[PDB]
């Protein structure tokens, strides 16, 4: 029988970019989503299409919450009532907004950003464990996490959380075969909204080819370390970068 | 006149020690606890005794929660009400126990008080010692250890590497504040009483640097140092003082 | 055309597998050794009943010295004089052995220790780019560089030297196309002259699975890293550690 | 009696401000140099006027060689000559230039001093210091706070201060049992070459948040003495940044 996959924050850009290629791969996905219903039920059918009963949808908050971890576990539950097994979890899903230190409330803030970067990959990683072949967990991480973009604290914040958790989880889960590891990019699809002018901006910064990630190119990392050919591969994360992180100021 | 200091989770252990040696230095010192009441109060007396009215103290759980912003806020409040100004804020207060990923907090609570305690208060105190605002700075406690974590600590791993983030991006963001943002990063500090000494000599067979932990002291002497003009150009630096602890493999 | 690949110290253990599996994958391969002159040319031979006219051999001491420019310009040359064209090198050659702060002479320990770990492989580099598709090269780091084994100061300074180096000519080498990574084992291929006690000790401290890598594990992300999956990675270094080195002492 | 210092590169610049930071605290130095006889010999001459019989110079060349092992003994020897003693070892002498990696120093040349005075000399220093052994004995590595955004085409230079780190690292584990401490001080930008046009410093200056400066002379021996001093007997291994926030900075 084929692997399942959840992949969080499916149903547009990157998230949707590794559905797709999972797919492709042999995989059943979930694709969770938040707000993008549409784009998610679009895509559930498409893959189906390809090949019946292979992908399902699966709507969550994952902003932190006292239920939050109750939210996780229906996620993992939902791989399971769809496909009888859960191998594959992408923690993708992440708020993103500044935050300065000098609409939304702190404490709504803090719960988006610590909650999808951080707090929700933890739970969601619990109920993957605890619901148990090649099983891994891949997170979506940040390239430029260490030198960070002015006013992102809590964002930045959230993303170091989640390379706490990639090495924690990778040490605690090792035992029972679960590797965990993170894919780190720097700049990849840039909204199509976003001005052209700082499109460029952005796109001159970056060392390999003066452009942006596609979408496709960070899918290919996850496929890589979800793959056979990185079994002993636990608690590494592959920036997808470009050389972005290593051009100094 | 003389500065003044907020020492977070100050009435014992390392958090008194960094308020002692604060105070000793000349600063006024507000003493943050949680539990620790009778411990605050008499290193408060203590101080007073020494200088007069150079240290109050301020009860507050750090925990996350939706009125978590407001108690940050008053900490800071309290040493403009006491002393008139705020040049220092020390993170140090820290929820520390396993949280295992597979098997009577409820996971929601661990993740209130290990992320709260170690990385959203210190953020909401930042913003608050920021906004409220020479020689100013903030030192947080961070962890030599982070990147070799404990088994089944992943919850207070995320916090300490979340607190790491903060540091950077503080740094960055207030150093034209002239606010300078850096960590202290213990290893093995100040072994807990209870546990045995035959425990605790498998912690300190493991340092390199003397076969022991560190002092309260020691570590108090690395945040002395970043917080005094030694230290004027330094900012979103984290000193490891772990007696080289972090340099060992398995 | 086939593209063609430089390993260094190709002859036995983790260069051979890598040699072996660029092979398998396509490449010709240039087989560099050191004093393991009957295993390189029982490899090419191997190599060359497999496809004929795909491996030779190259010989150099790659210890640092007023002659290792040369040594390193002709190894990259009999890439070219064989194949017409070098898509791809592998720094894998190393010396390896204790050097206490408190036999050779030290002078010879910093030629052999550095050499063959960092300066060789600058040398390569400046060579490879300067004679030029997909074009690439992986270095052969370690992942517990930062948690050294005591003793090893010159051992880890070359190591540390090649963080550098992959880091610095990934950026500088950007513009031409020529990405620059790194692969980091943890323990692989316990030698034997090592006891059952002592081996099971190393073993024991591996979280995934408590054994080292195979060299073919340690050759999948070497593969994964030149191939057209990994197009916009560059400056990264992958562990391949089953998570030895977020072991606490 | 008084304590001594060894400070590679101290005729000038942030050597010489960490010589004088720790003859001030009471030390005995040596201040090498390689080609500033004048500087070194001046500077000696006011410590020496300030308190009688208390500096030294000594020459060497730190370019790697199969010598550098015997100059790097005769430093420390010379500490142990003139002062009995030798307390402190601060590896401050650097080579830096770029060494593009595509294209009148040979390239073995520009390997020998880039990773001879970064690398293979505190190696070699650090091991003599060690060997030639109630005290506060330890090692200060200059490193570079820049080392993970390397400037283009500085890759040698690069290697040598990543080198360094991981000398700083393996020595300070090696040493500990002994009782001496390696710590590492890594500057951002500090001292402009004094030709640079206002347009290229002000460029550099803008770049620091902490007040859009390089860091002063002092401000890097401030934290050498930090390390060197009885505040720091517990720290070990630990590389401090002095860089106003530059290396945070993304591009
Ligand atoms: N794009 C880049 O340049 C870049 C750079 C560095 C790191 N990364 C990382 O790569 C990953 C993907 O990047 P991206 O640009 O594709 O991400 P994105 O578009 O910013 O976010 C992906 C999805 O996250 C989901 N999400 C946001 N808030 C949520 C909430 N409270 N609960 C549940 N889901 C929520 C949204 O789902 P709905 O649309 O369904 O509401 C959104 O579509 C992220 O983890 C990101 O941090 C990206
Ligand atoms: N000790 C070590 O070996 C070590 C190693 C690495 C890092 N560090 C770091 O250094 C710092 C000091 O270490 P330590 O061992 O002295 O810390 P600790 O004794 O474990 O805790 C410090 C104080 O934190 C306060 N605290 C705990 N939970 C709280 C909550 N929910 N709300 C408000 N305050 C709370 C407590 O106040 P009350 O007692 O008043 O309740 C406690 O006395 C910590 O940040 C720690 O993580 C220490
Ligand atoms: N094995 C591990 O657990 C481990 C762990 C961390 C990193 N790595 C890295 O992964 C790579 C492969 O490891 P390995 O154990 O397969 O390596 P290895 O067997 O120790 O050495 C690889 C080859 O290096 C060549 N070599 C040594 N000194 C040389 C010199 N002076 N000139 C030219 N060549 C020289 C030798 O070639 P000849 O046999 O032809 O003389 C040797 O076969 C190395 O870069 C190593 O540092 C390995
Ligand atoms: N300046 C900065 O912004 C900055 C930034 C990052 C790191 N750092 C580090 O901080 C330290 C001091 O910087 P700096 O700018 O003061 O250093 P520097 O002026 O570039 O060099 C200091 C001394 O190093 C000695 N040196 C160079 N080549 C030598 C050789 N072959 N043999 C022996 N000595 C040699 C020279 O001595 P003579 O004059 O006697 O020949 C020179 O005066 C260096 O380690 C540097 O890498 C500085
Ligand atoms: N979840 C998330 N999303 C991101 N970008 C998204 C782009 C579409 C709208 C939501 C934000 C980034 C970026 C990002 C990079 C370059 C850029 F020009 C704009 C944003 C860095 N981390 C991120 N994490
Ligand atoms: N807030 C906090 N507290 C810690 N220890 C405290 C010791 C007294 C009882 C409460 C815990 C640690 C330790 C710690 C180190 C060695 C040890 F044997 C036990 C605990 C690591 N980080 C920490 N953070
Ligand atoms: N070039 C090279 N060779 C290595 N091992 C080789 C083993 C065969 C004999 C030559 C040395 C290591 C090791 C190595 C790891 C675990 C172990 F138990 C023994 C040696 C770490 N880096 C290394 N680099
Ligand atoms: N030994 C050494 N020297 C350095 N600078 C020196 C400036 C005076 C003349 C020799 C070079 C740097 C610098 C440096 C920083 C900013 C700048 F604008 C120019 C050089 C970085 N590491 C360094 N290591």
């Amino acid at each position: 029988e084929a692997p399942a996959a959840v992949v969080t924050g499916a149903a547009k850009r990157i998230g949707r970019a590794i559905a797709v290629k999972l797919h492709q791969t042999g995989y059943r996905v979930v694709i969770h989503y938040h707000n993008s219903a549409e784009a998610a039920v679009s895509l559930a059918d498409e893959l189906n299409k390809e090949r019946s009963n292979t992908a399902v949808v699966c709507q969550a908050d994952l902003t932190n919450s006292n239920v939050l971890p109750a939210s996780c576990e229906e996620i993992i539950n939902s791989c399971f009532r769809a496909f009888g097994r859960c191998d594959v979890l992408v923690n993708n899903a992440s708020a993103f907004y500044p935050t300065p230190l000098v609409g939304k409330t702190v404490e709504t803030q803090v719960a988006e950003l610590i909650g999808t970067n951080a707090i929700a990959p933890f739970l969601l990683t619990m109920s993957f464990a605890q619901r148990q072949s090649n099983l891994s967990i891949v997170n979506l991480c940040d390239a430029m996490v260490d030198q960070p973009c002015m006013a992102f604290s809590l964002y930045n914040m959230g993303k170091h959380a989640l390379v706490g958790l990639t090495q924690s989880a990778a040490l605690e889960l090792a035992p029972y075969g679960i590797r965990v590891n993170g894919v780190a990019p720097g700049v990849s699809l840039l909204p199509v909204a976003m001005g052209e002018e700082e499109k460029d901006k952005w796109r001159r910064k970056v060392p390999l080819g003066r452009r942006e990630a596609s979408a496709e190119q960070i899918a290919d990392a996850v496929i890589f370390l979800v793959s056979g050919s990185a079994q002993y591969i636990t608690g590494s994360i592959i920036k997808v970068d470009g050389g972005l992180s290593l051009v100094h100021a």
